[PDB]
């Protein structure tokens, strides 16, 4: 049984050299073992301020963020109030484009729709710019045949996902996912009374803090502390524990597998993998090469329910931070890692792996 100081030792070992080779201000840790988190900070969050980084201090998660969209959206259809198999014009009727015919909500969650663009055009400012946007958007491949990563996909979804239940996006993410699991500082606007614990970002030696942007919220907006994150790994890892039925289900269903895109299975917003698996393998899968490429995909039809014998993970970066998240279901370990820097996806699942491995 691995023991306290042995698994300290072992973070250490892997998180000092990263953040001297790879230049990074602070980063909060927290390794999920037998049943309990073990949390571990190291740095600065604030430069100028010489403020440390501690388990409030709050980390952009940029798009780690659709993890949350994707349990919320499948909340949703837990509920009835929506399904995957939908038309998307049965949401957003004035999309009337015949390009959009035959596409539906699983497309746009699992970027399938055929080549909607990685980022949503910044000439968006408003719900007019916005609906022209895909009106006039010319698919490059045909609907299902095609995975293209991308922020204009998951985010019209999850914006589309909540339309039933009358509430904004912000307020629907709050009551039904965020209140349950008590992630009481986790947020998508961080309020004035938080601020002190909001770190700085930095890129290039400036510091740098996300920008406004349409569908922020639902693609790379969330805002949290390594404490909520320990905990929504935990939700995540053992679904079992959930008291609300709908949420419990909304977690299933979000690691339920969709396609299969060659040793890679997609989800609602997460990632899975079959375990046990390579270093090599996960690895040279995050770098962006591979990650935002288009490439072919594998129906899984019906949905293969969550397998716990599976690799789960996420990455997300924005302008000044860089974060993963990792869990093995069937071993019951997780690791969360939050930087305020964005440096290289492939270093950061390297690192995780290796302290993985340990445990």
């Amino acid at each position: 049984p691995v023991s306290e100081k042995q698994l300290a030792e072992v973070v250490a070992n892997t998180i000092t050299p990263l953040m001297k080779a790879q230049s990074v201000p602070g980063m909060a840790v927290a390794v999920i073992y037998q049943g309990k988190p073990h949390y571990y900070t190291f740095g600065k969050a604030d430069i100028a301020a010489n403020k440390p980084v501690t388990p409030q201090t709050l980390f952009e998660l940029g798009s780690i963020s659709k993890t949350f969209t994707g349990v919320l959206g499948g909340d949703a259809i837990a509920r009835g109030e929506i399904s995957l198999d939908d038309a998307v014009t049965r949401y957003w009727p004035q999309l009337t484009g015949k390009q959009w015919q035959g596409i539906r909500m699983l497309d746009l969650a699992t970027y399938t729709a055929g080549g909607l663009p990685l980022q949503v055009p910044d000439e968006v400012t408003d719900n007019a710019s916005l609906l022209r946007f895909y009106q006039n958007w010319q698919p490059q491949w045909k609907p299902g045949t095609t995975r293209l990563y991308a922020n204009a996909s998951i985010g019209l979804f999850g914006a589309l996902a909540v339309k039933p239940s009358g509430m904004p996006y912000e307020q629907a993410m709050t009551t039904r996912v965020l209140k349950p699991l008590k992630l009481d500082h986790t947020w998508i606007n961080v309020p004035k009374a938080e601020e002190a614990h909001y770190a700085w970002g930095y890129r290039d030696g400036k510091a740098v803090r996300v920008s406004p942007g349409m569908l922020d919220a639902q693609a790379y907006g969330v805002k949290t502390n390594v404490q909520d994150m320990a905990n929504w790994v935990m939700a995540n890892m053992a679904p079992e524990n959930v008291a609300d039925a709908s949420l419990k289900q909304g977690i299933a269903l979000a690691q339920s597998r969709y396609w299969r895109i060659g040793s890679m299975y997609q989800g609602l917003g997460w990632e899975m993998l079959n375990w046990p698996v390579e270093a090599n393998t996960v690895v040279e899968g995050s770098d962006s090469k591979v990650a935002l490429a288009p490439l072919p995909v594998a129906e899984v039809n019906p949905p293969a329910p969550p397998v716990k014998a599976s690799w789960v993970h996420k990455t997300g970066s924005t302008g000044g931070f860089g974060s993963y998240v990792a869990f093995i279901p069937e071993k019951q370990i997780g690791i969360v890692m939050l930087a305020n820097t964005s440096y290289p996806n492939p270093a950061r699942v390297e690192a995780a792996y290796h302290i993985l491995e340990a445990l």
